């Protein structure tokens, strides 16, 4: 019945954490959702500078030893340098081949999934919405000049709903 | 101070008014209906389980995971209904082919258990995986067997919707 502004839903949802008749995450969760639509992928990316990432032409040995070092589950896969990404490579894809065969035997090329990009200024609702529905569930984030950017995945989405849970042991 | 019964009315209010679009109305919803949800609504029952003896090697591990494709495994000592922890398998990354995996059983890289009550909410789960920095927990039933697991996944498509695997 009442007509409610998207602005007064946000005030009153304060009013109803100090009314006790929702918990104070509750309010912040539902808070995270509204601000979504306002969330630039620029802001809750890995950038380029801090992204583990590996040529196409390396070993899966090479990957494996990335991950021993840097514990990245998805590993973006570039031909020249970092800002020609052509893939996604997956630590746990080496596990079809562990003590299989000789690592050194493939190149990451030969596991790698297609990339997805999506722009620096995409929102993260927009993301959350997109990452959804593919089997990869990162992209690769792309400036106004066709760079690299960095990288963005569905956990970074989720974890500005219900906030850092867990990450590596 | 506003009341939970105008709270409900101002939601609905606010996708009629055009504030909010429907998903993301439907997200709110799922927000405030995750502590009137049982976990036992949302988790793998006992029947679709996949586990693994804790005295199997390494290499039974391997072979487990190229064959079912789970990447966290309940751990058992003599059948299910004794779950004695959790095995991460990217774990397996982290030791050597050569002695390691037939010199070594699962029990050497379990992860200790977070159990459950069937009739608890996922509200309540949700805040004791953060607190407890566990993504899964096994639920148990009023005798103590094995209900089931539940995983952080399981909560946020509650909120999000599937999410393809």
């Amino acid at each position: 019945t009442p007509l409610v502004s998207e602005e007064e839903l946000k005030l009153i949802l304060a009013g109803a954490e100090e009314s006790g008749a929702i918990q104070p995450q509750e309010e912040e969760m539902i808070h995270s959702i509204l601000e979504l639509e306002e969330t630039p992928v620029r802001e809750i990316m890995t950038p380029r500078v801090e992204m583990v990432a590996i040529e196409d032409e390396a070993t899966l040995e090479d990957l494996l030893a990335l991950y021993r070092e840097h514990r990245a589950s998805r590993v973006p896969v570039y031909r020249e340098s970092v800002d020609h990404i052509v893939g996604v490579a997956y630590a746990k894809d080496l596990l079809d081949y562990y003590c299989e065969e000789d690592l050194k035997g493939r190149t990451v090329a030969s596991i790698t999934h297609p990339p997805y990009f999506v722009p620096e200024n995409m929102d993260a609702w927009s993301l959350l919405k997109e990452l959804r529905r593919r089997k990869v569930h990162m992209a690769i984030v792309v400036d106004e000049f066709g760079g690299t950017a960095g990288l963005v995945t569905l956990e970074d989405v989720i974890e500005e709903i219900v906030g850092e849970i867990y990450d590596e042991t």
